[PDB]
C-alpha cells in the first residue's frame, strides 16, 4: 500500500532519510511520535513485529527494519544508489561515516549537563573535518560526483546542524556554503522544505541541553 | 602487493576487521602505531594520500580508504558478502547498527571523568540489546543464518567487551555465549587468537578509564 517511516517529531538520526525519500519522490505515510506519547511508542515499540525494536523504523510491507543507517541505505539501494563495485560502494561508506562523524559528534555532547563547554572541545575540531568535505568539493559538483547520493543529504543535515552551535563556522568554506546551497535548490528539496511536512525543529530530543525545546 | 591495515595497538574500532580478514584467509601487512608513536602518525596521516586522513586506514593500491565500517564492509564486499539483494543487504547492515549500539554504547562512556556512574546506566540496559540478539539466535547458527557475516565478529567484539565491564552480563543468555564459544572454534579464529598477532589489550585507547592501560 505504501511504506512507513516512524521517528519522533523531531530531525534527529532520520532528517537525511527524509530528505532522501522527497528526492527520488517516494510515496510514504509517517508515523511521528510527539514528546509527550512515549506511552504510545512503548505500546507499539513490541507490536510492529520488528527484529530490533527501535526508533526510527521503516516499514515496507516486504520488510521491518529499524537501524537508521539500515534504512537509507535501503531507500537508495532501491534506487541502485549506493555502487556499482566494491571500490564505489566502499568510498560512499567512507562520505557516509565522515559526515556521521560531524552529525554523531553534536549528539554525543548535546544531552550532557556539561554541554557548554564540551562544545567549545568540538567546535575546535569541527574545521579539521569540514575542510576535508570542502576539498573534496573543490573539484566535483557532489560529494561523488555530478550526482546525488545519499551521503549529500546526510552531509545537508550535518551543515544545517552545526550552523546553529556557531553561525559562523561555514565562513572560511565557500565550497561548504555554495553545497548547503546547492541541495536547498533541489526542486524536490526546495519543495519539500517549503511544504507542511517539513520538520524544521527540535535538532535532537526535546530534552537536549543542545537543538531541544521547541 | 599486499593490502595495508593501519591502526593503534589496540582492538578498538578495527578488532572485528581483523576478525574478518583472518576469517577469508586474506594477506595483510599491519601498520601498528604504538601509545608513543602519535608523532609517526602525525607525520603520515597526509602522506598516505588518503581523501579523509583518519584511523583505522586500509590501503588496498586499489583503493585509499578510512571509516571503518567502510573497511570492514569493502573487504566482505570483495568476498560477495554483504547480500545479494536489497532486503538482504538492509537485514545484514540492521544486524551491523545493533551491534554498534553496544560496541559503541561502551566507547561513550569509556575515557570519561563519570565512567564509573555512567556505567551503571549503560550496564541497566544492555540486557534489552542482549536479548535482541539472544532471541535472534535461538532459530539461526549465525546471525544471518547458516553462514557467517562481518556483523557475527562485530558482536563477538562486543561481547569480548562487555565481558570485562561486566563478567555476569551473559548468564541468562545461553545461546549468546554459544555463539562467542561458537566463533572462538572457527579454525581460523582459533589460530588467530592463539598466534603472535593477537593483540588482547587494550579494548580502548591506553588512555581510557575503562578498557585501557596495559
Ligand atoms: N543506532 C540506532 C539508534 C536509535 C536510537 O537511539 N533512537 C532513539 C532516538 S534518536 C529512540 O529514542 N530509541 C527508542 C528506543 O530505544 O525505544 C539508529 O541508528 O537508529
Ligand atoms: N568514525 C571514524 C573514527 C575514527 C577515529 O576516531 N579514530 C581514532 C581512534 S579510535 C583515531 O585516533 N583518529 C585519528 C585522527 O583523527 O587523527 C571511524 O569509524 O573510523
Amino acid at each position: 500500500m505504501s511504506p512507513i517511516l516512524g521517528y519522533w517529531k523531531i530531525k534527529g538520526l532520520v532528517q537525511p532519510t527524509r530528505l532522501l525519500l522527497e528526492y527520488l519522490e517516494e510515496k510514504y505515510e509517517e508515523h511521528l511520535y510527539e514528546r509527550d506519547e512515549g506511552d504510545k511508542w512503548r505500546n507499539k515499540k513490541f507490536e510492529l513485529g520488528c527484529e530490533f525494536p527501535n526508533l526510527p523504523y521503516y516499514i515496507d510491507g516486504d520488510v521491518k527494519l529499524t537501524q537508521s543507517m539500515a534504512i537509507i541505505r535501503y531507500i537508495a539501494d532501491k534506487h541502485n544508489m549506493l555502487g556499482g563495485c566494491p571500490k564505489e560502494r566502499a568510498e560512499i561508506s567512507m562520505l557516509e561515516g565522515a559526515v556521521l562523524d560531524i552529525r554523531y559528534g553534536v549528539s554525543r555532547i548535546a544531552y550532557s549537563k556539561d554541554f557548554e563547554t564540551l562544545k567549545v572541545d568540538f567546535l575546535s575540531k569541527l574545521p579539521e573535518m569540514l575542510k576535508m568535505f570542502e576539498d573534496r568539493l573543490c573539484h566535483k559538483t557532489y560529494l561523488n560526483g555530478d550526482h546525488v547520493t545519499h551521503p549529500d543529504f546526510m552531509l545537508y543535515d550535518a551543515l544545517d546542524v552545526v550552523l546553529y552551535m556557531d553561525p559562523m563556522c561555514l565562513d572560511a568554506f565557500p565550497k561548504l556554503v555554495c553545497f548547503k546551497k546547492r541541495i536547498e535548490a533541489i526542486p524536490q528539496i526546495d519543495k519539500y522544505l517549503k511544504s507542511s511536512k517539513y520538520i524544521a525543529w527540535p535538532l535532537q530530543g526535546w530534552q537536549a541541553t543542545f537543538g531541544g525545546g521547541d
